[PDB]
């Protein structure tokens, strides 16, 4: 099964239309969370309320 | 010898006759199954209920 597995990646591979690849953001993670939004949160508990 | 020529070029035509397919993922089986949907089910019986 092994390797099928590499055989299909070479295949797969070979079949690729794109030039070289170019790198030009590495991941950063943003210091500032996305969830949960605290304000919505809480004005929606108010008029829920 | 012009026939013997056409057969090896068939040969070699038949034999590269690579198809424009490949397999990118194989199946496999999603554990959670997908029916029945329990919760919508029971909120369907409370409501005709």
């Amino acid at each position: 099964l092994q390797l099928l597995n590499r055989q299909q990646e070479l295949n797969i591979a070979k079949s690729s239309a794109i030039g070289n690849v170019r790198i030009i953001d590495n991941a950063v993670t943003d210091p500032n969370p996305v969830r949960p939004k605290k304000t919505i949160i809480i004005v929606i508990g108010v008029v829920l309320g």
